[PDB]
């Protein structure tokens, strides 16, 4: 396989399904993102790179053997770049051993070689929502400046250079001229990958589906599109309706007894499945993975984290199927009706 | 298969390898047998009546189809009698819900009935530790009186009868006169299997030796022998070799970052194994199982669990073969010199 390669095999609408080729697999798209940690389907997971830099460290996660060993995955891993001030970075203390840190550009970059995953994000900054049109400027104008120094900070290790991707973060808040402004300054950094940053910020769906709805052809058509901390089912339905290829959202592994299913997210806690018989995935019962976590044991919470892995693994197929079956919309449109009804 | 047959098919010294035959599964001896709700090898799982009787009620699960329906496990399943005050039974209050529950010999066998168990535990009352004689004496002869009407209630109920088993347990603390006279009592009445009761309550362990060293002669040879509440790997390897056949405990599920491995329990969290890619199974290694628990990932525990699972029945595998195969001194002296290196 080669370093990286993305290819569309089908269109319906803005909505798109291929592959991302690398050398560590290959990532059927849309694709959703699940945390490594979660749980023992998927073909890229994520790592997390805020918190393996504060434990054990990224150095320490090197002389392990690098994420992949590490974790017993040897498919592609996608890191972000660990900053979610000043111009040359950020500084912070870890509340974990009072240990100094720093990231900059350089050092998020270095961080995500030592972790050794697959797709780097560049070192952006998320501006808050909401933002003045002064403030979304300066943020973005400083994200841009940070991408071309991730950019010259990956191609100077070689290992990465040649073995690895590097995707860009668009930022620019609601404002369609700063979407564009910084969709045109990644596009002539070059990557090999584009996310949609500064969203699932607390603007609310009507609004972010707005935004994408101008922000997602401003990228370059030909390379992968990633939503980044999107989201709920119907987020990800929408989401791919208006161009969006890839996702992560901490949102089926924090999901505290709710469960997702196709008639929408479940409180399993509920008294109301006490005596549910209904499988779980519409084989354990209702019943009784609401007892297990009304129990507090901790088989109820992994078999629920399990299912809410697969039933997004099983969204994400379905997406797939449909846009190459050209029965897309007919699915976003049946999906709602029985997930809201 | 038969309701009940237990066969011994080798022995050394005191200690016995054999099978339980019963409708739902054979149960190969010296048995561990785990808390079915610890994880997704064991012959056997227990059901905790006591909390079962709690939530959802013993009503409700047999309304569910019982335990095995309930569970997905359809091999055999040990329930306790739920006592673990007067001549008729206990009283007690919910703490879930404050609902008031009263609990007898009948109601004990009842109560297992419903949840479709199928070793049933006569109702007891288990000694505190120390105990003076006249009270050790006193407590025995209650229990033996509830043995028979355990009895009496388990015979009444065809269902029961026909497809279940039931065991009485031995009490009398610390004494042997007191032991003996227990014995006799319950091989008076007849049970399928005797269990071993009042011991792991505070003694320690030479004192448990010492009191099984005399006791489990005392009940029948030709049935199996229950050790309740007991333990650790070293307290299983003690137990065979005085004639114990059966072993639960909560120590495998309740091991809080604790492993157990054939170098003796080790606490995961420490920080000399933050970097130590060893397996914990002597194959996560235990750097990132380190990890996952430092990090407060249920994935950590969920393997810690099955990780200490699997070791008490690879232990008791070892053990069945030692027998069978007359090495079994020979493993019990090599497995303390490492356990305990
Ligand atoms: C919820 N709304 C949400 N999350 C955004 C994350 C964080 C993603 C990150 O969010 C958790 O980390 C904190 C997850 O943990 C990470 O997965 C391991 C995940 O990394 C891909 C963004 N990250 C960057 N670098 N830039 C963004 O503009 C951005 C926007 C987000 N919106
Ligand atoms: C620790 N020392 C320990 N545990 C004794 C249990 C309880 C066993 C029970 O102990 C937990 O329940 C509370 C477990 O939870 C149950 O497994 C599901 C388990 O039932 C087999 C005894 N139970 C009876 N009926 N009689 C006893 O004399 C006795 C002695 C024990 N010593
Ligand atoms: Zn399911
Ligand atoms: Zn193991």
């Amino acid at each position: 396989r080669p370093r990286f390669s993305f290819s569309i095999a089908a269109r319906e609408g803005k909505a798109r399904t291929g592959t991302i080729e690398m050398k560590r697999g290959v990532i059927r798209t849309p694709a959703f993102m699940p945390v490594g940690t979660a749980a023992t389907g998927a073909d890229i997971i994520l790592g997390n790179t805020y918190h393996l830099m504060l434990r054990p460290g990224a150095e320490r996660i090197a002389k392990l053997g690098g994420l992949h060993s590490f974790m017993g995955w040897d498919r592609p891993i996608l890191t972000d770049s660990g900053g979610y001030q000043s111009e040359e970075g950020v500084t912070f203390k870890s509340h974990l051993d009072g240990s100094r840190h720093m990231l900059s550009p350089e050092r998020s970059i270095e961080i995500q070689h030592l972790l050794g995953s697959d797709i780097v994000m560049a070192f952006d900054e998320c501006t808050p929502y909401p933002a003045t049109p002064s403030r979304a400027a300066s943020s973005m104008e400083r994200s841009m400046r940070w991408a071309k120094r991730s950019r010259d900070a990956f191609d100077s290790r070689k290992e990465q250079a040649e073995n690895a991707a590097l995707f860009g973060i668009q930022q620019g808040s609601v404002f369609e001229n700063l979407r564009q402004q910084s969709a045109d300054a990644l596009a002539e950094i070059g990557f090999d990958g584009y996310a949609v940053g500064g969203l699932a910020v607390g603007e609310g769906q009507d609004e972010m589906f707005r935004v994408l709805d101008f922000s997602v052809p401003m990228l370059p058509d030909d390379k992968p599109h990633y939503l980044m901390g999107v989201g709920k089912p119907d987020d990800i339905v929408g989401a791919v309706e208006r161009g969006i290829d890839m996702f992560d959202c901490v949102l089926p592994t924090r999901s505290n007894g709710q469960a997702f299913t196709w008639d929408g997210p479940i409180n399993i806690r509920n008294a109301r499945f006490s005596e549910d018989l209904k499988p779980l995935d519409s084989k354990w019962s209702r019943a009784y993975i609401h007892h297990l976590i009304r129990a507090g044991e901790i088989l109820g919470a992994m078999l629920m984290t399990e299912h809410n892995i697969a039933f997004y693994q099983q969204l994400m197929q379905k997406i797939r199927d449909s846009i190459s079956e050209g029965r897309f919309s007919q699915f976003a449109q049946d999906f709602r009706a029985r997930y809201f009804a």
